[PDB]
């Protein structure tokens, strides 16, 4: 998930979450 927003981590591309933009090692 992303610890910015709770985004499911399948929402991540490019290097960052899709939805709030967090940078990629924001995942866990």
């Amino acid at each position: 998930y992303c610890s910015d927003c709770g985004a499911d981590a399948s929402q991540v591309r490019g290097g960052y979450c899709t939805n709030c933009g967090a940078s990629a090692d924001r995942i866990r």
